[PDB]
């Protein structure tokens, strides 16, 4: 009853690339040493669960450990995870079109520090004023950082901190799946 | 190094149907009540084991209910499964070509009744002489019944018995998973 509809879910795989999809959801992976989130195109969120009948690779997952929460109809599955990042509980999910994309916000470089500050909400990489933060940090994420493309400009992982700009001047994501 | 070679494996789901496939085995499921093995074709017999990360639906399954064995390279997915059937560790694996269909053998009728006697080497529904056996049981497995299709005829599921003609007259599988 809480599943998403499975009429019009298409999963499949072939060698070293694979798709979860569905009318609005296109969930890339990849198999690159280990298979991992490539990119996803979302076009519009939803809250049921994706149903592990239609999902590759479904057995040993903590479900933490998904990018695309399941509460967002993310696939529980080892494809929808990407190493140093946890569940996106509060990504910029009010975005009507998202893409997610493991790549540098514009005019902006990310260092993995241990001095960073820990996860919080998805913030934007431009001000409100529009001005672009250009130092972020994360603890323990991996390189390239987890990114958001939305409508209102590029998001970032909710692993990655600004280096030095004081969170309070940022917008920030007040959704939280 | 267990594991079969993955760069060949394609494995999709649209709706209510999907099919994990490689160079030699096309495997069908369908969503019919429950998601359950349709048909397979085997063009030949492999001893791997097929990844979880090509295969649909791969948690909280015990592997005696897989119907091709995870040794021969079944899928350990709720897709590689059938009421009332278990792991046939002694299906006909030696035939070149091989077709799983549920259907019964050509002549021949099925009746589930708990005085059949148990599971045991899949047999043919035609005796050396090439006489065919009408007349078989099953103790407790689901109609239409397990069957293999293969270069020598037509083959019983392990489960399915013949009523009165006494076993020894048939011809066996000699083959384990």
């Amino acid at each position: 009853s809480l599943e998403c509809d499975p009429a019009v879910i298409g999963t499949a795989v072939k060698g070293k690339e694979a798709v979860h999809s569905d009318l609005g959801y296109w969930i890339e992976s990849e198999k690159n040493d280990t298979w991992r989130l490539k990119r996803a195109h979302l076009i519009e969120m939803k809250t049921c669960e994706w149903p592990k009948s239609h999902t590759l690779w479904t057995d040993g997952i903590e479900e933490s450990d998904l990018i695309i929460p399941k509460s967002l109809a993310g696939p529980l599955s080892h494809h929808n995870t990407r190493e140093g990042y946890r569940t996106q509980m509060k990504g910029p999910w009010h975005s009507e079109e998202l893409e997610i994309r493991f790549e540098e916000c514009p005019g902006t470089k990310v260092h993995v520090e241990e001095t960073c500050g820990t996860r919080g909400p998805s913030l934007r990489s431009t001000t409100a004023s529009g001005r672009v933060i250009e130092e972020w940090c994360c603890r323990e994420c991996t390189m390239p950082p987890l990114s958001f493309r939305a409508k209102d400009g590029c998001w970032y992982g909710m692993e990655i901190r600004p280096r030095k700009e004081p969170e309070s001047n940022l917008v920030r994501s007040m959704v939280t799946a």
